[PDB]
């Protein structure tokens, strides 16, 4: 029912979410002249060496890709997380136009997507305990700006067209998300919420400062999506971004000066 749409998009999920309207909702913007450089938090440690990709599939918000979760084989730990958070899926966020895409903006700028890296905290047990609680998971967000592409992606793009419509999966094995990574580490980190329904406050959001860069051709990829079902009338899945929420009584820290 909820979408991105003028008569089901995020002005309207209040109503059947009401945590729309919470104290941690995500996203937000990241004031860079506000931010705290905190020295007490430790560096990133992405462990992704074993991981096992599994399906990719359009959920009619997104696409997503699905990892093996059943044991500890993509992990990260460190930063500002205590204990170990097991990959799950990735997914992204864009526009139809360069000039807007990003959930979370940096000084007001938007980029033209946004990948989201999502981890539930293995002392929950399984995601559907994580995301009951407010340190059940952490998303490692990063930019995509519009420059030369990255190889690392194209696995992705060239496997889009055999999922276009809603409801669509195809195998995705043998996936690296490694080389989705800036080469920084660098990040913003702050407590916030899933950006979609529904919008629970149980995130711990690591920002990443570096964006990777893709190619024109590889975003316009993503642009082809379809938000509807096969048969149905052709709606391409772009804009699928919510805007960024008031940042309340919360303070965004930084791991650098
Ligand atoms: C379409 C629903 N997506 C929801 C529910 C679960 C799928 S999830 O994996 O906990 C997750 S992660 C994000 S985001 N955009 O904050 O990273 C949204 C969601
Ligand atoms: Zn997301």
């Amino acid at each position: 029912h909820w979408g991105y749409g003028k008569h089901n998009g995020p002005e309207h999920w209040h109503k059947d979410f009401p945590i729309a309207k919470g104290e941690r909702q995500s996203p937000v913007d990241i004031d860079t002249h506000t931010a705290k450089y905190d020295p007490s938090l430790k560096p990133l440690s992405v462990s992704y060496d074993q991981a096992t990709s599994l399906r990719i599939l359009n959920n009619g918000h997104s696409f997503q890709v699905t990892f093996d979760d059943s044991q500890d084989k993509a992990v990260l730990k460190g930063g500002p997380l205590d204990g170990t958070y097991r990959l799950l899926q990735f997914h992204f966020h864009w526009g139809s136009l360069d000039g807007q895409g990003s959930e979370h903006t940096v000084d007001k700028k938007k980029y033209a997507a946004e990948l989201h890296l999502v981890h539930w905290n293995t002392k929950y047990g399984d995601v559907g305990k994580a995301v009951q609680q407010p340190d059940g998971l952490a998303v490692l967000g990063i930019f995509l700006k519009v420059g030369s592409a990255k190889p690392g992606l194209q696995k992705v793009v060239d496997v889009l067209d055999s999922i276009k419509t809603e409801g669509k999966s195809a195998d995705f094995t043998n996936f690296d998300p490694r080389g989705l990574l800036p080469e920084s580490l660098d990040y913003w980190t702050y407590p916030g919420s899933l950006t979609t329904p529904p919008l629970a406050e149980c995130v711990t959001w690591i920002v990443l400062k570096e964006p990777i860069s893709v190619s024109s051709e590889q975003v316009l990829k993503f642009r082809k999506l379809n938000f509807n079902g096969e048969g149905e009338p052709e709606e391409l899945m772009v804009d699928n971004w919510r805007p960024a929420q008031p940042l309340k009584n919360r303070q965004i820290k930084a791991s650098f000066k």
